[PDB]
């Protein structure tokens, strides 16, 4: 009831914050000038880095750079999802009373935090970004969560807010927030079916909502928890490792530093390919002392990922199946997640839906935060 509440999207790879400032929702850019900040936290001898600064030093400090906390939040150390994921994280995950705790080293001192504490740090960064832009203290907010999150996961998220000093007015589902973003919540005096296609950094979520009277009903969901942007980056990486080996006769595969730098260059090239037909990869002193100057073409990129792009439609086909609906019954198709900006993914979706127009006027990566910001405003007054 003082200072507008903010809408915060807390994603597994990137987070975003927006505020309904008098009439419109303005999505707040950070200190580095980005509209989304990695959900990365890093611990060094002299400091605690959050956001871009953390992600930008990962290759150097892998064991003390935390990410993927959302895959742990509200879970028990003993569950199979945790057990499986742990086998691919550079950081340490320990067990405390059946609860996972990320073990790290901060200033020589060994520490460990609960997933909700890692997330609250990301939340503090968003709140900072907001307060910076507005020139006032931000207390109230609406935080989003996946539709499949159970009661434990939802509480852990609320707690993350409380720790960060936030008054969580409400916790809403991500697909619902995307729908509100486009005003699909307005009462049209009829039942409406909407398909949210969310392809972000590490997960793929497909949801079919049914809206009537402004009341949402998640009729079905599908997707893959280990399918996202990073999978595309990795295919390019494997492609360049082989080319470097060809041109230089030496395999850099096992150099954890070279690989992470290449990977960083690839993800940057991938972003460019969404708007251009080719991009250049210039990495000084890639392996030992050799500079890796080269380029990729959009055509080659799609080719390296063809199988992954097509597979994307199976979960969709299944979503329809479970909701007992046919393609023709979908009123609106909303694109969400930074990966839906890839031209070939959009094509594949339209083709499947026989030309239907996709909702994509709001950056797909900012859609969830956009919806949460509208929601927050209405739950306030101004
Ligand atoms: N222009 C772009 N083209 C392709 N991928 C992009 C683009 N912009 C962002 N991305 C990707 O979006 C992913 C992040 O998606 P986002 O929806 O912001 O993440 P999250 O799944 O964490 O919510 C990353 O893989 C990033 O590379
Ligand atoms: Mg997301």
């Amino acid at each position: 009831s003082k200072g507008p509440a903010v809408g915060i999207d807390l994603g597994t790879t990137y987070s975003c914050v927006g505020v309904f400032q008098h009439g419109k929702v303005e999505i707040i850019a950070n200190d580095q000038g980005n509209r989304t900040t990695p959900s990365y936290v890093a611990f060094t001898d002299t400091e605690r880095l959050i956001g871009d600064a953390a992600k930008n030093q990962v290759a150097m400090n892998p064991t003390n750079t935390v990410f993927d906390a959302k895959r742990l939040i509200g879970r028990r150390f003993d569950d199979a999802v945790v057990q499986s994921d742990m086998k691919h994280w550079p950081f340490m995950v320990v067990n405390d009373a059946g609860r996972p705790k990320v073990q790290v080293e901060y200033k020589g001192e060994t520490k460990s935090f609960y997933p909700e504490e890692v997330s609250s740090m990301v939340l503090t960064k968003m709140k900072e970004i907001a307060e910076a832009y507005l020139g006032k203290t931000v207390t109230n907010a609406v935080v989003t969560v996946p539709a499949y999150f159970n009661d434990s996961q939802r509480q852990a998220t609320k707690d993350a807010g409380t720790i960060a000093g936030l008054n969580v007015l409400r916790i809403i589902n991500e697909p619902t927030a995307a729908a509100i973003a486009y005003g699909l919540d307005k009462k049209v005096g009829a039942e409406r079916n909407v398909l949210i296609f969310d392809l972000g950094g590490g997960e793929f979520d497909v949801s079919i909502l049914t809206i009537e009277d402004g009341i949402f009903e998640v009729k079905s969901t599908a997707g893959d928890t280990h399918l996202g942007g990073e999978d595309f980056d990795n295919r390019m990486v494997n492609h360049f490792i082989a080319e470097f080996k060809r041109k230089h006769k030496k395999d850099i595969s096992e150099n954890k530093r070279a690989v992470r730098r290449l990977r960083t260059a690839c993800e940057r090239a991938k972003r460019t390919l969404s708007s251009s037909t080719q991009a250049s990869i210039e990495i000084d002193s890639l392996y030992e002392g050799i500079d890796f100057y080269t380029s990729i073409t959009r055509a080659r990129f799609e080719e390296l990922n063809a199988d992954l792009f097509r597979g994307t439609l199976d979960p969709v086909e299944k979503a329809l199946r479970d909701a007992k609906l046919d393609k023709s019954q979908i009123h609106d198709i909303v694109l969400v997640g930074g990966s839906t900006r890839i031209p070939k993914i959009q094509k594949l979706l339209q083709d499947f839906f026989n030309g239907k127009e996709l909702n994509k006027s709001i950056n797909p990566d900012e859609a969830v935060a956009y919806g949460a910001a509208v929601q927050a405003a209405i739950l306030s007054g101004d």
